């Protein structure tokens, strides 16, 4: 029976990580436990930079973007000697288990602390949705709103001037953000990593749309597939239509979490506390067909 | 075969109805069908007020609130007489099937019409989520966003002055909206029609949070449950804490559809064309464990 737990965020921040830390904290207290907030992911874990979290300390966190505890990249956690100090730290402090909020990367280290006998629950926090065992990641729907309001603005100007617009969306390895954005935004063309993409094809496709009388278009494309400035020039050479690329970049990582992310994060946070209480460890949470489910970390890794 | 479909919106309007009409129109055209837009729901059908829809006509609708075709009440549609005239009109305009968008109210008329020989498809369009056979209705996620945005503003002001705020959410017979809003909102107390409510337990509940240190609070309650000014009076009287009621009202029904809704409405509008082409009739669409499904309308009604 666990008496005190630690909570941390690791990986790229996502809107809702704060609602999730609030969920863990409020649940934990309700169940008589003590919570220790760990700064900067595994780095602050390793350096022993922590803080005692109470009801008051998470009272204004639900509508706030980012992660109030910070996130770092501490690749050096792949090392036994470094994990060694992590455990010693946790031990000195009397922390029984840990909630880890983050991407695929953060799960790895959650597994490893499980093996050195530190029960860990992983909560999926990432804007790209690239986590197995969950329908959705925390932060996805927020990024989807950011991307679609941007598209809406780009459509206004594209349409004023009869131009073709190329928007570069985040989610390096997963087409979710882009595809969803393409649909919500009413974009004519979409380019995802999961589909055989041909510049030549695309260009034909636009020419056809034009010829039927489309005066403008919007092309949604996932980052790291093309050089969008170059793609834009290509498109323009073949259609004679003025083409401009827009890279939304890091605005997609920010902002106040939409309601789905506030709810998802709230529900997963409380549920992680449930799992810790029943003595589980090395588990990762998910939402499947509107139901909270939990899997063996290894399955996500 | 099927050559021409008609499309209408019935019941209270919902954000995403324009996206649904666009999904229908676009799918139909792609399949060589001719599309007819029917004004003011069932009233327009009876009075033969329609418009030929084309690509250009929905080219801009994905991000628009309300319904461009408009929606009206014509309870008169129950009377067989009235529906014969509607039949006379359909027959005359050469409409083979109908895609109806709206509440359970609108589904009734879709059963009648199928029975008389015109295959109807019903799409769930409502802000309250009170439609059977679907995880979610179109407009629900958009109303939730309106409500949480409002709750966020109420929290700033309630906070500043150490007040209890009572907010009345829509959905008479379904607490779904209130519940989601309370959680997404961080509301300390919620009153839905699904749970027995004691005015008294609510006060103890609140007296409690106070002594435990809460300086302010937000109580989310569904409409048609209480006089909210009367309840605010009562709470003020018992706790000695300044309490105010805010009734969001119709702002809940309007605005630009959030991403979820745009997508939902998009897939459902297309899918309805797919059902119609495959031979189905008197079916109603829904989303279930993230998959599009269809049911006998008699089970949703």
């Amino acid at each position: 029976m666990i008496k005190k737990i630690g909570v941390l965020t690791s990986g790229g921040d996502a809107p809702g990580m704060n609602a999730a830390i609030r969920g863990v904290v409020r649940s934990a207290l309700t169940e008589g436990l003590e919570v220790m907030g760990i700064y900067d992911g595994y780095l602050g874990l390793y350096e022993d930079r922590m803080v005692q979290l109470d009801r008051y300390s998470v009272s204004d966190m639900i509508n706030r973007g980012g992660t109030f505890l910070g996130s770092a990249r501490f690749p050096e956690f792949r090392d036994e000697n470094i994990r060694a100090v992590a455990i010693e730290n946790l031990k000195k402090r009397g922390i029984d288990a840990l909630v880890v909020i983050g991407g695929d990367g953060s799960y790895m280290g959650a597994m490893r602390l499980t093996e050195m006998g530190f029960p860990c629950i992983g909560l999926p926090g990432t804007i790209d949705n690239d986590i197995k065992g969950t329908d959705y990641t925390i932060g996805f729907f927020t990024a989807l709103s950011t991307v679609v309001e941007a598209i809406d603005r780009l459509r206004d100007t594209s349409s004023s001037h009869q131009r073709i617009s190329v928007v570069e969306v985040m989610g390096r390895y997963c087409g979710d953000l882009t595809l969803a954005a393409a649909i919500a935004g009413g974009c004519e063309f979409v380019v995802v990593p999961e589909v055989e993409f041909s510049r030549e094809d695309l260009v034909n496709e636009i020419k056809a749309g034009i010829a039927k009388g489309k005066k403008h278009a919007i092309v949604a494309i996932t980052e790291h597939m093309c050089d969008v400035d170059e793609l834009a020039h290509f498109i323009e050479k073949e259609t004679g239509r003025e083409t401009r690329a827009t890279v939304l970049g890091h605005i997609q990582r920010g902002g106040s979490p939409v309601p789905y992310d506030r709810i998802l994060a709230s529900r997963m946070g409380a549920y992680a506390i449930d799992l810790l209480l029943a003595g589980y460890g090395g588990r990762c949470v998910g939402i499947q067909n509107e139901q909270l489910v939990h899997h063996d970390i290894i399955d996500a890794i």
